[PDB]
């Protein structure tokens, strides 16, 4: 029959005796266990260790195994993907489905997986009641058996599936036999461009209830104008036997006060014709003054829901954290308690570099705290329900959260080919529906989404109402077909750009400052996904976040995404690396597309997470005269845990500092006015830094934690004073083939054939390994790349412009190379032109200026023509003998900062190890830049001027040549990239030209100088 | 939905149609037992939807209609959305829940009175003439069934019939309705007799109430 | 496996291999044919006589029957009501269900008629192209074998189900 059926080829068979979903239960039979959320005896977990053993397709599972163990399965934990124990691989693609595409129908070679349990059950459990199993996780189908019996099938991967065993389990030893199916119907609605993986990869757990339950409960929050008074609504539905004397009791508690209750026998109002629900009752509790829930002040109260006899014997209690909010859409702006919300939000996958797709407390909780620790205040379920626990934290720590329906039909051509066709309606509908019916009674749920990437089809506007009609506190959203259809409250579009139309035919991504005001458009626009943060990204950020608080109607959006998904795999000395599409064997597949994350796989962060920091800062600054404006953009609270530092240096030297304390309203101001400052004797720019310190920890964050900071130049007073004259005076020695300049231990080699410096000598020292030469490419970022599915490429992408004008091919050939002696220096003048194929594309006009103090003067004017695609860089490279353990620099810092990405990055002194001056992204590329610096010092060498840099051990050749991180190996000295000029990282999008036109160079003409020193 | 030869008579005699998907659960109680349910949504929708997909191009419908007695659950809004999504070109009506539900364009009672209110807890039955102006109203009203015409009866019926015409928004109605359910038995002479409920040794049944 | 799954006590099953539904056809292969509205040659009826025995369930229907004529059997009109053949009595009642209400549940005494038919399909009709059967209205659920061999399932008393037969015909007697 099971053989038969092929329920797994058949969309209109979701699942077989599956329970009714509802919110999370625990079934005590204790009231305070429920009250304080103390563990219950009667849900116990099956999480351990398991038998299991993978066959290539449910044809060849042997019959017998239903029976008892195979001998030759292994054991193994469970929660787990099975991928992740190295039974098949697990497959990374985007787009294209990992299967052919011919719904309903899935490969003959179905990996299968089979699960099996030996465990006890006590005679008290079955005697009395209901024994239930609860599967929170189960990729992608399965079959479930029970001492040899067939109970029921599910689908859905990513919502629980409960099965009554009650009549299926005997006291003592019970065995389950659980057939997993890697692929079914269901994979055609789960095309969500992660890791194909599959197994029991949630929790597994027996639940107990008495046959007279509490079988759902329902929670609303309704207010008055000024949220000062409040009605909490609580519907309760029961399933057994009704009976006069049957009761139910919804009490509220605040900590360990009972600020609230209500009690009523079963019987809800009529409600037609016919009558009303005698299995239901609707509990309304008044409550004064509640505090309120919010990201800001995550305010919980507890409700307790009893079910009980008149005389007050208990038969069971279930309960919720209620959190007061209330979240409406009112004259175009998305309000929660009244106030419009500014999203700081960012999409997180349920991803672990070891466990696949096996989430744990652990790391839910470090996620949630580097995302407060950051600035973020809420989160994309991109694009499935989460984990149970992951609601639970949102709503005690305090994010808002987009929960979303396990619904994306990507690789479908026309997208929406299944989605509008009714015969998948049942299938979608589940998928919506019961995410509802779990979620429903959480606060920091705020926006029901109807899945992602399925295009727009009928059925999403039939769910869409759906929702609307049973739970009408959620705006529903929805970006496909165009991010604005019928079936979306919220225009919300994924990688809309701030300034730039992109009017692809039907589904037009417009300016999100244009969209709004589009004739008859009145919607909030909250971008669902933007500042796509694959590898060195999040260029332009800042762009969003000017635009996000000038437009009252522009109300943010979830940055994509938070984490790489990249998946741990081990050398032959069992050394761990970073692996992604491809490396097991996968194909086809998309290599470094899963790796889209502002934190590394193991949660160390990226450069691009302190850039969102800064920019998603909850207090803005303005500076006039000595005054200082601090306003907050908190909607609810005040600053009561906040001080304001400031610093004023002078080119990175303390000159005053201070502090005072910030005492501002929400969405107040402040003025603090700054002490007379003392004028500084030396020349140079000064510098105001300010700083927002936490002076107590919370649960979020530590003690000292700086949540926000900014700039501004002050005072600067230009050196007019010219340097005493140096006695000495260099030497030139000419031959054919060399200018040679001598100055006591100190001699400068330019070769006459190349006319570049090919050597420096410090007494009999060698300081360069490679001549210093110009620059004009980097090794190529992902956005320059701007892949996102193996297959394709667009020939408007930057590194195809450039291969194709001859940029990483281009030879420079010397045009001019003379040397003059001045009266107290040397003066060597070079022009080289670069080429490809008869066309020049670069000329490189220099002069060397060395005098008697040993520093060299380098001019470099640059002519790039009009019509070569515009460079990557306009500077100098050299490979440096030396390898020393400090960079020091007077610059834009700490950490690696680019043109468009650089507003978080404070001018100042700073001192890092080598090491930290190279960003360790999975897939190699141009990295570890800092921009605005006007000194750097490394050993013995001093640069001064105004560039950006990096130094580092591997060249931009290697960077360019390596796709692993692991493959790379420090080559003999230092390479150091010096640049006048450098051009945007980009990141809108990282599959299309994303690099804003002022960040690009474009000016034809260049001009930078440096001096190079003996420190 | 009928027999598919009735839209092609109604197109080319020329009647109006209300096509009506076969969906009725009044014995539920409450009446929307089944159509609040999630569970139930997939049954509903193939009703709905192969209703839809068969009669779409025929001329003769000209409003569609979610089913009757089936009280007003989530299920019949998700249905209603998903028909105004598909063919723009109809009104989508029902009945159930009190006439005036978020799932109808049209007021379309059973059985409400001319002049007088029948006030029922719920689902009250309006006075036509006041249904209408309730405040926030506009649609137009056209009841799905009124004057009964059981037996000797059709008593009122110019009331309704002035009103319809006096008020431009009562745009009329549906009679119910048009052929006694009576079933032909045979006695001892075996002479054709008129048969109704319980004449066949159905129990229970409600007699006569099928003519 | 259909004794087994019981379909009609199961609202997640409302049918089995049923194709999509769609507006009338005819599938003229004579475009002055589709235009005139005339009879097509590639839509016929099987109305008329055909055999029918009743049974008082499901599981008293004997497995002999999908593969030849059952001599009890009687030869009736179709289409038909049962009921008013005289094989149950038709039921009237209003609001109250006529059967027991406990959903998806029906009574295990649940009247069954058993309908067959033994007609001829030219060989043009199997030489190319698909073969489906077309049931207008079957009150209130059914499964259809062809040939002895079990071919779908469906519900909805008043919309047609529609089936593929390509793969279960022979030329000839069906
Ligand atoms: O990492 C990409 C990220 O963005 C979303 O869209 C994916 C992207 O895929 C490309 O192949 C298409 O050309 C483009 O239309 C599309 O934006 C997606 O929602 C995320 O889950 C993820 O793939
Ligand atoms: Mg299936
Ligand atoms: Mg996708
Ligand atoms: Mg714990
Ligand atoms: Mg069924
Ligand atoms: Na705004
Ligand atoms: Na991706
Ligand atoms: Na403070
Ligand atoms: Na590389
Ligand atoms: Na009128
Ligand atoms: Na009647």
């Amino acid at each position: 029959v099971v053989l038969q059926r092929r329920d797994w080829e058949n969309p209109g068979v979701t699942q077989l005796n599956r329970l009714a979903a509802h919110p999370p239960f625990a079934s005590w039979r204790n009231s305070e266990e429920a009250r304080t959320d103390r563990p219950s005896q009667q849900l116990r977990s099956l999480n351990g260790e398991w038998r299991f053993a993978w066959f290539p397709a449910p044809e060849a599972v042997p019959e017998s195994w239903l029976e008892c163990d195979l001998p030759e399965a292994d054991t193994v934990v469970v929660p787990s993907n099975w991928q992740m124990h190295g039974y098949d691989a697990p497959i990374y693609t985007n787009v294209t489905y990992p299967i052919t595409v011919n719904p309903p129908f899935v490969p003959t070679e179905n990996p299968t997986g089979c699960y099996s349990l030996t465990f006890n059950v006590d005679e008290s459990w079955l005697q009395e009641g209901q024994t239930r199993i609860i599967f929170d996780g189960v990729n992608s189908a399965f079959h479930l058996w029970c001492n040899g019996r067939w109970v029921g099938y599910g689908q859905d991967s990513r919502l629980p599936s409960e099965f009554d065993l009650s009549a299926f389990l005997r006291a003592g030893e019970n065995r389950l036999a659980v057939m997993v199916l890697r692929w079914s119907d269901g994979s055609y609605l789960e095309d969500q461009d992660m890791w194909r993986m599959s197994g029991i990869f949630r929790d597994v757990s027996l639940l107990h209830k008495p046959t007279t339950q509490i079988s759902d409960f329902h929670v609303a929050t309704r207010f008055n104008d000024d949220f000062s008074r409040a009605v909490l609504e609580a519907e309760v539905q029961m399933c057994g036997e009704l009976r006069d004397y049957l009761r139910v009791t919804v009490s509220l508690w605040q900590g360990e006060t009972q600020v609230a209750s209500g009690t009523a026998p079963f019987g809800g109002e009529i409600i037609d014709e016919r009558g009303g629900y005698a299995d239901r009752v609707t509990l309304r509790l008044n409550v004064e003054n509640p505090k309120l829930w919010s990201a800001e002040i995550p305010n919980l109260y507890r409700a307790v829901v009893e079910l009980h006899t008149a005389d007050g014997t208990l038969i069971e209690a279930e309960a919720c954290d209620v959190g007061f909010r209330e979240v409406r859409i009112e004259n175009g702006l998305l309000l929660l308690n009244g106030k419009p919300l500014l999203i700081r939000g960012v999409n997180r996958h349920e991803h672990h570099p070891l466990h696949g797709q096996v989430m744990d407390e652990q790391t839910m909780v470090q996620d949630i705290l580097l995302m407060k620790q950051n600035n973020f205040n809420a989160v994309r379920c991109s694009h499935y329900p989460n984990h149970p626990l992951w609601y639970t934290l949102c709503d005690r720590y305090g994010l808002y959260v987009v929960d979303e329906a396990n619904i994306e039909t990507h690789g479908m051509v026309p997208m929406n080919r299944l989605t509008d066709d009714p015969r998948w309606l049942p299938a979608m509908s589940e998928r919506v529906t019961r995410m509802v019916q779990r979620d429903r009674n959480h606060p920091s749920v705020i926006i029901w989404s109807l899945g992602n990437e399925s295009g727009h089809g009928a059925n999403h506007d039939a769910l869409y109402r759906w929702i609307k009609s049973v739970d009408p506190s959620r705006p529903v959203q929805y970006e496909g077909g165009g991010a604005d259809t019928t079936a979306t409250d919220i225009i919300c579009p994924m990688y809309a750009r701030v300034d730039e139309d992109q009017p692809f035919p039907a589904v037009p991504k417009w300016s999100i400052k244009k969209w709004l005001s589009l004739p008859g458009e009145t919607r909030p626009l909250i971008l669902c996904e933007y500042a796509h943060a694959m590898g060195n990204s999040l260029g332009g950020f800042a762009k969003y976040w000017q635009a996000f608080r000038q437009y009252p109607r522009l109300q943010g959006g979830f940055v994509w995404d938070w984490v790489d998904q990249s998946l741990i795999k081990y050398d032959e000395n069992g050394n761990p690396w970073s692996a992604y599409g491809g490396d097991f064997g996968d194909t086809p597949n998309d290599r470094q597309f899963c790796m889209n994350g502002l934190v590394f796989a193991d949660r160390t962060p990226h450069p691009a997470l302190t850039e969102a920091k800064h920019q998603q800062q909850f207090f803005q600054f303005r500076l006039s005269g000595q005054t200082i404006e601090v306003t907050s953009e908190y909607l609810f609270r005040h600053s009561d845990n906040e001080l304001l530092h400031w610093m004023v240096a002078l080119d990175g030297k303390p000159l005053a500092s201070g502090e005072v304390p910030l005492d501002v309203a929400p969405q107040g101001k402040q003025l603090i006015e700054l002490p007379e400052l003392p004028q500084p004797e030396s020349a140079g720019q000064l510098w105001l830094t300010v700083r927002v310190v936490q002076p107590n920890a919370t649960a979020w964050s530590e003690a000292g934690h700086i949540s926000a900071w900014q700039q501004w130049r002050l005072a600067e007073n230009l050196s007019v004073t010219l340097p005493a004259a140096s006695h000495a005076i260099p030497h030139l020695t000419t031959s054919e083939m060399d200018f040679c300049i001598e100055l006591g231990n100190k001699r400068w080699q330019f070769n006459r054939q190349s006319g570049f410096l090919s050597q420096m000598w410090i007494g009999d020292k060698k300081q360069l390994l490679t001549p210093l030469r110009d620059q004009f490419t980097r090794a190529p970022l992902d956005n320059d790349i701007a892949v996102s599915e193996a297959t394709r490429i667009d020939p408007n992408a930057w590194v195809e412009r450039w291969k194709a004008a001859g940029h990483y091919q281009a030879e420079a050939a010397l045009l001019q190379c003379t040397a003059d002696t001045l009266a107290d220096a040397v003066l060597i003048t070079t022009a080289h032109a670069w080429q490809h194929q008869g066309k020049t594309l670069f000329i490189s006009r220099k002069t060397y200026r060395i005098d008697g103090s040993g520093q060299m003067a380098i001019t470099v004017d640059v002519e790039v023509a009009s019509d070569t695609p515009h460079p990557a860089r306009i500077g100098l490279n050299c490979q440096l003998a030396q390898v020393a353990e400090r960079v020091n620099w007077l610059g834009l810092g700490p950490q690696e900062n680019y043109p468009d990405r650089l507003t978080a990055a404070c001018f100042d002194r700073w001192d890092l190890p080598l090491s930290d001056m190279y960003t360790p992204y999975v897939f190699p590329s141009e990295n570890g830049l800092r921009c605005g610096t006007r000194e750097l010092n490394y050993g013995p060498h001093q640069w001064r001027g105004d560039f950006q840099f990096n130094i580092s051990r591997y060249s931009q050749q290697q960077l360019m040549e390596t796709s692993h991180r692991h493959l790379l190996h420090a080559e003999e000295g230092t390479w150091l990239n010096i640049d006048g000029f450098h051009m945007g990282i980009g990141g809108d999008d990282s599959w299309s030209p994303s690099v804003s036109a002022e960040f690009q160079l474009s000016a034809g003409r260049y001009h930078y100088q440096l001096v190079w020193c003996q420190k």
